[PDB]
């Protein structure tokens, strides 16, 4: 019913924004709509065309609730099992939270308004990637950061999945950027010449993902085994599960050893301090020698500073062959990038009571060194990252080495909850793969266990929820993508070049 005028209101652009923002979540690992990221992209750019930048930024606004209200809705379960507070309180964190994320995609339409006010290929293909670019960068770099659903990991099937190992996933944000605003300009102007130039630029990159930056070694081929404790959370920090918790995992164990080379346990999947636990470390530690086999197992290790002080870490600590168990060896990995508000205070401003007052335990962690060695078990070196250290692809790079065989991920998923929020982190965990070149070790307590290919395939995997052992066969692969040895700076001078190019032409312009 007029959609010219009707369009032209304010209000039904802000409907339309949390509908379009609320279309990228399908674009995400439980739904793997890739085509989804390009039409959820296209709302973020159509909307914003021909508005005030004050219009434009609560669009923005707008399409990133929608985009964030739909997807990360899954942190009211992590808010309801944490603390405690009441269910209205809850819902207003997640709100909170969703608002928080939206203000970046609504500072970035509302600048891209305002430098580029016209609805140009300038505005679209050069001023929105690298604008996109660097508020998606403050979207996961203020506060601790939260770089969640960006739309570059749904490509991890994609056409644009080449592009990954040569240039990040960062760069799939920007060209999904970039395609997105060329398609919108050729739909709200008609005109096919911004239409060829988007599909020339998706399909450029189509034969990158038939390029191997690796080579496997089946000369190295081991067996690994992940076991899948599935403890629930709310008994997983109690005296009496504690005597619980290791015998499942020993149980589960003991007829993996001399059969599996490599046996990995979730996160804090020992969770009584690792002081506490020297007996139980030291017998299994010589058990597993026997058979030959290496364990890499997370446990929490409160180990006293030379200030008489206790710096609690989220640690991963191997033992067996290829790695002799002591409290004093280097061949641990401490988790750096601590949750906020479940790991630290943020900030500690005043760290004055509240509701949640750290309920949970174990909510006091400290950090590690941002690069730390890789894991060696059994002649085998793991380039670790604890949970929710996967996503964060730069620190997980420059953690990588070159002769690092396997990635490897423990994590606790019981905090996701039961809904997309594990998989939108087994997603953003898959692409670590792709970009290093290197198979995927990710264990978890219930979420998902898998075995993840050089090229981001889904190698083995293991029903969720459940107690179970994910046993397969891995082989190592060896080479450096272009990403591992460079980074994100050859896209930061991309970035650079496109908002330098981009801001010239908005001074030129008035
Ligand atoms: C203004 C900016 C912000 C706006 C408002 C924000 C509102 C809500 C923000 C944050 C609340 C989310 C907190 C979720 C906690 C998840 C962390 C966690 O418990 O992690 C576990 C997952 O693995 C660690 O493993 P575990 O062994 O199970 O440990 C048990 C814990 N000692």
């Amino acid at each position: 019913m007029a959609f010219a005028s009707l369009i032209e209101r304010q209000r039904i652009r802000l409907l339309l924004a949390l509908l379009f923002g609320a279309c990228g979540t399908l674009a995400f690992s439980p739904y793997d709509v890739w085509p989804a990221a390009i039409i959820s992209l296209m709302g973020l750019q159509a909307l914003t065309f021909n508005r005030r930048p004050l219009q434009s930024a609560a669009i923005g606004f707008c399409w990133g609730f929608g985009l964030f209200g739909s997807g990360i809705n899954w942190v009211y379960v992590s808010i309801a099992t944490f603390g405690g507070m009441p269910g209205p309180v809850n819902i207003f964190l997640v709100v909170l939270l969703a608002a928080y994320l939206s203000l970046y995609t609504g500072l970035f339409a509302g600048v891209l308004s305002r430098l580029w006010p016209k609805t140009t290929w300038l505005r679209v293909a050069i001023a929105a990637p690298a604008l996109w670019q660097v508020t998606e960068f403050l979207r996961g770099w203020v506060l601790t950061g939260f770089p969640w659903l960006q739309f570059g990991y749904s490509q991890i099937d994609g056409p644009l999945k080449g592009l990954a190992p040569i240039m990040g996933v960062e760069a799939i944000n920007f060209l999904l950027m970039m395609v997105s605003g060329l398609l919108a300009l050729a739909l709200v102007k008609r005109n096919w010449r911004p239409l060829v130039v988007a599909v020339v630029l998706f399909a450029l990159p189509f034969p990158l993902r038939y390029i191997q930056w690796f080579t496997p070694q089946p000369e190295k081929t081991i067996q690994v085994s992940m076991v899948q404790g599935d403890i629930p959370q709310s008994l997983k920090w109690d005296e009496g599960q504690l005597l619980n918790t290791l015998k499942i995992y020993y149980n589960a164990t003991a007829p993996l050893m001399g059969k599996s080379s490599l046996i990995i346990w979730p996160e804090s999947a020992i969770t009584d301090l690792e002081i506490n636990q020297q007996p139980f470390l030291k017998a299994l530690d010589g058990e597993l020698r026997d058979k030959g086999s290496s364990l890499v197992t997370g446990i929490v290790d409160a180990r006293l500073n030379k200030q008489n002080r206790y710096d609690t870490y989220n640690t991963i600590i191997t033992l067996g062959k290829g790695a002799p168990y002591s409290y004093e060896s280097a061949d641990r990995y401490n988790k750096n990038h601590l949750v906020p508000f479940g790991e630290f205070v943020p900030l500690e401003s005043i760290l004055r009571p509240l509701a949640p007052f750290f309920d949970l335990p174990m909510s006091s962690f400290s950090r590690g060194p941002y690069i730390q060695p890789p894991l060696s078990a059994n002649g085998i070196e793991l380039t670790a990252a604890i949970c929710y250290e996967i996503i964060l692809g730069e620190q997980v790079r420059d953690n990588f080495r070159p002769d690092t065989d396997y990635l490897l991920t423990i994590s606790n998923d019981a905090w996701f909850g039961k809904s997309i929020g594990p998989w939108q982190h087994f997603q953003m965990a898959r692409m670590r793969a792709l970009e290093l070149a290197r198979p995927l070790l990710r264990s978890t307590n219930n979420g998902i266990t898998a075995v993840i290919g050089p090229q981001g395939e889904i190698q083995a995997m293991i029903p969720q929820f459940t107690r179970e052992v994910l046993t397969t066969n891995v082989t190592p692969t060896t080479g450096l993508t272009p990403y591992a040895r460079t980074g994100n700076w050859p896209l930061w001078v991309l970035t650079a070049l496109f908002g330098f190019a981009a801001v010239l032409m908005s001074l030129r312009q008035r």
